[PDB]
């Protein structure tokens, strides 16, 4: 899907999580963050699609979505040992990863 979609995604699963009473619904939402953080890391921008793989600017592009992804593990383990408080205090601190990682981009 698109990057926008993705962008929309993560902010919906985002809601869901400070707004989650348990840790299955937690877990349920950062599993859906983490596909639509690989999602968005194949949705190239149009500024960029003549760019190689090689590329600083496409080194930057990736890795932004390999550092929100390996957060959103983080948080996935949280979740998985049932720790929902600090689950959402994590996917809290995601914001900024995915703001780093889609804004400049959009
Ligand atoms: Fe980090």
């Amino acid at each position: 899907a698109d990057l926008e979609d993705n962008w929309e995604t993560l902010n919906d699963n985002l809601k869901v999580i400070e707004k989650a009473d348990n840790a299955a619904q937690v877990k349920d939402a950062l599993t859906k963050m983490r596909a639509a953080a690989l999602d968005a890391q194949k949705a190239t921008p149009p500024k960029l699609e003549d760019k190689s793989p090689d590329s600083p600017e496409m080194w930057d592009f990736r890795h932004g979505f390999d550092h929100l992804v390996y957060h959103i593990d983080d948080a996935l383990k949280l979740a998985n040992e049932g720790k929902v408080k600090e689950a959402q205090a994590a996917a809290e601190q995601l914001k900024c990863h995915r703001n780093a990682a889609i804004q400049k981009y959009l």
